[PDB]
């Protein structure tokens, strides 16, 4: 029996904490792993924190360097959502410095792309077992989502990219079953740019809110069918959620093409809720500090910036980061919709901070059918560490 | 199948030894959390430890200002009873800075109450997973049990509090089911304070010994039918059994009203045994030192101050605190009744202690059908840390 | 559906290793509890190597003192046989300071003797949850053989003891059914003395080899039925097993009385395998080092001092100390019979060594069809340790 | 209902990263286990890493002359493949300092070798609890794969050795079923010489390529049936795969007789292919630095040299040491064939490098139907430790 997922995403007001690991406060003195790039994905029985490993902890020599994206030594592994990145309750997952991973109702799958710039290989593992295999087509740095992928009745679906990571490169949609690789698509999206989407389940189809590395300071949206048709866009509303971006009121929006001008990014994610939609960005505009959430009538189908609801998760004082989407599975929630959830990276370390190291934690936050006060549920962490010094 | 929990409290003569963490000791060099309030909760399966992480852990920098209430990095966790808190074995619960978490035969629930002092939310998990939500009615650090709620027949009863800690405040009985908020209530209790309620089940309603942290130095108690009507007021003993109070003397007690004069507090628990009661302090009259155990002849419904039965379980040389209410299932224990069952937390550290860290460690006990030997299970803990130093 | 035990102690020629924790020597830099009195049981899935903890670690300043043999601190856990008594493996068992644990078929049973000396009151655990309690009958030090307790057909039996460790004392019988306590037997033994039984099923029957810490350098023997009648006595053989002992010329036996005239002992096993036994001693002859094990033809019942088979498990320059027995389930090993197993623990440090510590890992051994080489499995920690500096 | 493994070996073109440990970079903070020899094996739910540890830990003292090969501290343990070996998620296996474990489909079995080199005891454990025995029969270092051990519906074959490490020894088959020894056969090899096989299932056959520590640069072969009649070889490849081996010129090959001329060796593998052969090899000639594998068509039946595909794993700069085979069970990857897969150990340490330590970690690999771009999953540790200092 499979975890059917066909639902729609349910409506909510305001959004309740699920969790905090603390990962950084505790490997001042524990033993936690550096690393990157953490998100969530969820089971009929439990929710996992999946993380990209540095090979090495924090507070040891080993964590030097550890800015850097891509290393033989980063792994992909999973402890319980909420857990420390730890090593002692650790699932090995993939060999992985990009990553992707989600629950088909029966088994859990992962993608772990790794290996050389220039010739990546992704290895699909499905039950903790390496069953498919997906090669670099572009030869520029095969990468996928750095957030939980998606399964709709058995299959699952889940968006990579090749290319350059400043101009046009090539994304493509993939579908497995049980580990097998079924299905493939390539997206026309040409003056586009889509870089680590946030997708999430909704009336049996995969919404994505992506990452535009190229132009846009909005965000790409792409709507799967089963089929591996789509429809491939800009997130329509006049408020843009990427950073570094221009203010809310030298912008204009488009549902269809990429506005904004500066360059660069942060992953992020965003809710349909109808017409409307919870989008997710930095408090900073500038920079990866602060975090909150705005809900934008009607702004999935126009360029909107009418905000209903507001929500502010990290105090701009506070470093932020990286931010995704998942849903808590029917067998889990007991609703008859699927409760939209995200996630906050919140990183520590360089380049913005006093260290040798780079290293992040997490919050996670659920829809609620109620608005919930801001506040900042910050990191915490007292840098530099011994290490540093 | 539901945990029903209709049955009648034992009638016990004394208490033996459950578990005893040495949390504080070991965490001297071991991986363990800054912690406060921890309490146990049990399932048809295991007994739990419930504790307040301070997202850090002991010999630890970050250890530092652990006096500190509330904060954005404190979470609720848990590992088995007799457990120490460590990182290793810990399972995450909820963010929380105030709790209570209990099983309802097929899954757990816990609250977990985080947020802003003017606008606290309480997130409701059950089975690991975020499902309900009750924000602050009042304004002022909405704040619950910090000890096991209470499962009837499939429904969760716990009581919360939003309001002032030094006057008048407001109380409530919530009710859930499988996660779901499905009924609520105000007690009316005016020149009344209630705060931290011990409760259990008990002829198939919910009794609860509270905390009135106003002018009482009797222990409010209140009597919860599954319906949510009430019987409120303070046990009736001629005993106090709060800190600080004054001698046993110069005390005359009431079934009604609070008692005392004096204002300040500390959590603690009691046991009806029919008449009688089972009542909970500490030692010290104005300090949270030495823990024991008294059966007051008919203490629960007349202002009597016969003891029939005692015993010391922490000596008054040795730091103690919070105790609370917990019951063994039926389902585990094999009796035809629900065996009480308490814990007493052993405060270390700050504001008693030469430290710049508070933490706690605990001790469970079991109602038995004999008389039980007194003796001190401190602490034993050697202060200051390395971390001190 | 229970586990029988029922059947006959298989015939062995010699012992093969099970396992080997290295716990001191992983206590080094690993989070080891200081510990003592190890001992192993199994279940119809695994076998458990439990322990007394000193509630703190190895290379910590709360090991110092570690030699006192009771304290409040002290509590049974357990692990996975041959894993170390680390921390983060490590289930909570009982508070105890002596202790007995075995398993049922159904459930772990475990019995935890604490509290203060003039009067002890053991924990009867069944499940993880207490479940009865016996209280000190004699008022001196109620103490339990320290090795695995004995489970036949539902129903367990072990052997406890109150009164002086230096002349006569007295000993009883428990037996308990799903943690409850349905009967108990005196031992009439004048002039004998009882301690730390090592004890194992055999025929449907109890059959025990005890510690004489009065003046017999010969172990009591004991064999009980389901029905708590008893015969007692001593270790007929030829050759004394108890440390201090006299050499085997100066010796006589005697199947009913204590020989020897030296007091003091350690704890110690012997298996029956028809008339002969596989008797348990140090190599030494006054000190607690080496570990042999002896075949003597019609040992069991005559005073024979005739060695068919010998081999050593730690040698004369190695220090070792306590050794006790258990069963395989027939369940686990396929056997027709009981499989007969050891373990030997290994102490080091305090009284023998540059420590401010005491502690002890352990090795364990189990009946095979076939002679087993003489070696040494020894501890192998290099003392003293960091804190020892 | 046991695992049948019969089936045939799939062709494939390419291996992916199954996993990665990074155990000695995580030992550098961590609490990893001092270990040599690791290896992989799987049953129908989980793979695991194997390993001798040497009773000690990294960054401690007790790791000091750990490039000893045996000793009464060396046991064998498991982890979770891809976790790295440490103490708080390892399970104890057998005594050992030479090992060999497998899956039958109903349990684990795993034999560990220990105990005085003239007559060493092999201690067969099934389901963790010793079941058989098998005694050093030549006096010369009982010894075994080093590597999964191979169940074919329900039997399990393995390899040991007794004898000379530098010239003629002696070689056995061993079969169990269920723990128990039904069957051996000794192996007629004169002028050959076999350790340390690696094998794997295929067409219901025990397919093994050894190693040489005589006199051959090429691997021993062998193709063991269930009745444990045999066929005994080496690898007829026109290439060498051992190290220390000669130039690919000076080569010639032989399907029958040891070539080469230099002695020592290194613990391989391969796997046929049909009459082709992937066959593993470090990249230098006469260190154990690099690791690359090879495809040579009809490798495995002429003297062959025709290589069609090759993929490097590690490359010349960093150390490598031992690797061999396993096989992913047809109810874990779903296909009709039986997935070959690798390891290859990563040395550390002494001889070659700035330690009193000698460690490794490792890097498992799985055949696919696809070519995989050369890369180095390198150890990535940075040598001397703290401890060296
Ligand atoms: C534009 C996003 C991608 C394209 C190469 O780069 C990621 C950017 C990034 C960041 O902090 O902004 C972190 C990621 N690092 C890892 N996944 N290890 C970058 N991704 C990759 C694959 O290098
Ligand atoms: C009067 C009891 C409550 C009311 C605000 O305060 C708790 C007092 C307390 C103590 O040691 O006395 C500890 C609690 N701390 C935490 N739960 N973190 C106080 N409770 C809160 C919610 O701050
Ligand atoms: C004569 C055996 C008992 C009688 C009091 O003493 C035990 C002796 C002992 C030893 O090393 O010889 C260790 C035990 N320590 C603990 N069990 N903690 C002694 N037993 C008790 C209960 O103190
Ligand atoms: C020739 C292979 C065997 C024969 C004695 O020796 C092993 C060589 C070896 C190496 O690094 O080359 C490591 C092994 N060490 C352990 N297994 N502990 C050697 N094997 C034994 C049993 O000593
Ligand atoms: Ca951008
Ligand atoms: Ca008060
Ligand atoms: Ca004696
Ligand atoms: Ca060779």
């Amino acid at each position: 029996t499979y975890m059917n997922n066909t639902e729609a995403i349910c409506d909510v007001k305001g959004f309740a904490p699920f969790s905090k690991d603390n990962g950084i406060r505790i490997g001042s003195r524990g033993h936690i792993f550096v690393i990157r790039e953490p998100f969530v994905s969820c089971s009929p029985i439990e929710c996992r924190t999946f993380f990209l490993t540095q090979g090495s902890l924090l507070n040891d020599k080993h964590s030097n360097g550890t800015v850097k994206d891509r290393s033989p030594f980063r792994t992909l592994m999973s402890v319980k959502v909420g857990q420390s990145p730890n090593v002692y309750q650790a699932r090995f997952e993939a060999v992985a410095w990009s990553a992707t991973a989600c629950h088909d109702g029966k088994k859990w799958m992962t993608v772990g792309v790794t290996g050389p710039d220039s010739k990546a290989v992704a290895v699909i593992h499905y039950g903790g077992v390496p069953t498919d295999v997906i090669n670099s087509w572009a030869g520029d740095i095969l990468r996928t989502q750095e957030s939980s992928c998606t399964c709709i009745q058995g299959d699952c679906y889940w968006v990579m990219t090749d290319g350059p990571a400043n101009r046009q490169a090539q994304y493509r949609i993939y579908k497995a079953n049980q580990g097998r690789i079924i299905g493939q698509a390539d997206i026309s999206f040409n003056g586009g740019h889509i870089e680590e989407c946030s997708c999430y389940p909704n009336d049996g189809k995969v919404e994505c809110v992506c990452r535009d590395n190229w132009t846009g300071t909005n965000r790409p949206v792409l709507v799967i069918s089963p089929d591996l048709s789509y429809r491939v866009g800009y997130l329509c509303a006049g408020i843009p959620s990427d950073t570094p971006r221009g203010e809310d009121a030298q912008f204009t929006g488009s549902c269809t093409s990429p506005m904004g001008n500066q360059g660069y990014g942060v992953k992020g994610f965003g809710f349909r809720q109808g017409t409307d939609v919870w989008m997710g960005r930095t408090i900073s505009r500038t920079s990866r500090s602060g975090f909150e959430i705005l809900r934008i009538k009607n702004g999935w189908t126009q360029t909107s910036k009418e905000q209903v609801r507001k929500q502010v998760v990290v105090d701009n004082l506070n470093w932020s980061g990286y931010s995704g989407s998942f849903t808590l599975p029917v067998e889990l929630s007991g609703k008859d919709c699927l409760v939209p959830c995200f996630w906050v990276e919140m990183i520590r370390g360089k380049p913005e901070e006093k260290t040798i190291w780079t290293s992040s934690s997490s919050i996670v936050m659920c829809g609620v059918d109620y608005e919930i006060a801001d506040w900042s549920w910050h990191d915490g962490a007292i840098l530099p560490f011994d290490i540093d010094k």
